[PDB]
């Protein structure tokens, strides 16, 4: 299609490699780009985190109001919020929400521990019927992204598909997806990806990521003013271990998608 043209010639101007998964729910139609190509999902494998622990919140109704210590030796390379906690404790919705809105690493390894480790991670991708997501490490060495390594990636297919489901489906119980819709749209990261190749009417939930190898992710939910919502998932990444990031990859793939719906 035209889409698809205009993004493989995205793709070509960059010099990396893109992958895009939109879902338009209004009538269950998928545009695909290396759709089902593996890429390193950095830190929007926040969002697979986050939401186990919500599950885990259905049946352990206090869950999220548990106090967690932060202690010095938690901290790793990008802790915004945590830093601000030393020494002192933050609820699991607390770090849910770090972990979401600012992409802290700490929160992040937080809730991997609250899980049983990444394996656990894992096991909610599994059991909401997620068959391609994988978390084999902790922040902050699964952002490495070296090419070919299965290690921490899933495909953009499976990630617009969880994505929905966890949203805008049944995979979580009804006051836990509201507030992961909540922490989503509340995220400040992604002014310069996804969202900026939108249009400014338009209400955008998203968790960005980036890491080694210029990879510069996002993953979003999109409700447009009066029509149907859209998930929408873009990765990239780049041959060179030391590339700079690329959100405005990001951003023109969203705006070449939004042109058609």
């Amino acid at each position: 299609s035209a889409v698809q043209q205009k993004l493989a010639a995205l793709e070509k101007s960059s010099g990396g490699r893109l992958g895009v998964a939109l879902i338009d729910t209004a009538d269950n139609t998928q545009v695909l780009y290396r759709g089902d190509e593996r890429f390193p999902m950095c830190s929007t494998s926040k969002v697979m985190a986050a939401a186990a622990v919500l599950k885990q919140s259905e049946t352990q109704k206090q869950l999220l109001n548990q106090p967690v210590e932060i202690k010095p030796a938690d901290l790793v390379n990008y802790n915004p919020i945590a830093e601000k906690h030393v020494n002192g404790t933050m609820t699991l919705a607390e770090l849910s929400a770090a972990a979401l809105q600012y992409s802290d690493n700490t929160a992040m390894n937080k809730l991997i521990a609250q899980l049983g480790g990444p394996g656990g991670v894992t096991a909610f991708a599994r059991a909401i019927g997620d068959e391609t997501f994988r978390l084999d490490r902790t922040e902050p060495t699964l952002n490495t992204a070296i090419p070919g390594d299965p290690r921490d990636t899933t495909t953009p297919r499976a990630m617009a598909q969880t994505l929905r489901q966890l949203t805008l489906g049944h995979a979580l119980g009804e006051t836990q997806r509201a507030q992961l819709v909540t922490w989503l749209k509340g995220n400040t990261t992604g002014a310069a990806s996804i969202r900026a190749g939108l249009p400014t009417s338009w209400t955008v939930g998203d968790k960005t990521g980036s890491g080694d190898y210029g990879t510069t992710n996002d993953i979003a939910v999109i409700w447009p003013q009066g029509r149907a919502p859209l998930v929408l998932v873009t990765y990239f990444t780049q041959p060179q271990q030391n590339a700079e990031s690329r959100r405005d990859v990001l951003a023109s793939a969203a705006r070449i998608i939004a042109e058609g719906l």
